[PDB]
């Protein structure tokens, strides 16, 4: 009966939450979010991201090396999130994948970790946190390539056209949406949303960054999830309680179910 929301993709072991992240964890109850899915970007950084999922029964953790860091991978990288995924905390492998926006690492060693990441997933049968920035066709090409965990796992903050989100959805990932789903300049992304629908869309707030549209130059946090909600219901023309039960369902699926 209840209108619980799921953020598939936080960072809340990042330094803008220094001052407040108990207080901030302390009140996911009180705000209607049932549980996070903390994110790590790098080895070190994912180590301080179980470390905080350890401490609450509400958080989760995805061990990954995000593409910026992918030029800076020890050679035995993957055996360091293998090792981290031995802990039940850990339900996904991310973030990974494609960056070709910023470019901070060369596109052939992004490839090379991605697929290797990629390949940790399938062996481990964790779902992925996907990352993808101009380069869809690219990481689409890669993906289908190999042998995915069962559950795909989701493209976080999507954010390309039906085409592209058709495609993906046909290789079984779900849809990460977040607060530039709120974005008045943002109409492509909502009409995306509206031809997608929920059975594909799962939410996430990728806090501290990208605050919805009454937060813009805000730190972002899981509480303002609701306006995300607000958005899609209002795009989507139907109740808050409809896009609340059918991405916490999804998201449930996907990160908890106990898989082989």
């Amino acid at each position: 009966h209840h209108h619980h929301m799921v953020d598939t993709h936080a960072h809340l072991h990042f330094h803008q939450f220094d001052d407040d992240r108990n207080a901030v964890i302390s009140s996911f109850e009180e705000n209607n979010i049932e549980f996070v899915v903390n994110v790590g970007v790098n080895l070190e950084d994912s180590k301080k991201s179980l470390d905080l999922s350890k401490t609450s029964d509400r958080i989760f953790c995805s061990v990954g090396v995000h593409p910026h860091d992918a030029k800076e991978v020890p050679e035995d990288f993957i055996e360091h999130l293998e090792k981290f995924a031995k802990d039940e905390k850990v339900v996904a492998i991310g973030e990974t994948g494609l960056d070709f926006f910023r470019n901070i690492s060369p596109a052939e060693v992004q490839k090379r970790v991605f697929v290797e990441q990629i390949e940790l997933a399938g062996k481990l049968n964790l779902p992925l946190v996907v990352h993808i920035r101009d380069a869809y066709s690219e990481a689409y090409e890669i993906l289908r390539t190999e042998s995915l965990p069962e559950k795909r796992g989701v493209i976080h903050a999507f954010s390309s056209d039906y085409e592209w989100a058709k495609k993906f959805i046909d290789l079984g990932f779900l849809l990460g949406i977040g607060g530039p789903v709120t974005y008045p300049k943002n109409e492509a992304l909502r009409e995306v949303v509206k031809r997608v629908g929920l059975e594909y869309i799962v939410l996430e707030t990728d806090c501290p960054f990208l605050p919805p549209q009454p937060f813009r130059g805000k730190r972002n946090e899981p509480k303002y999830l609701k306006y995300v909600v607000e958005t899609i219901s209002q795009v989507l023309g139907v109740p808050e309680a409809k896009v609340d039960e059918a991405t916490t369902e999804n998201a449930r699926r996907i990160f908890l179910e106990v898989k082989e």
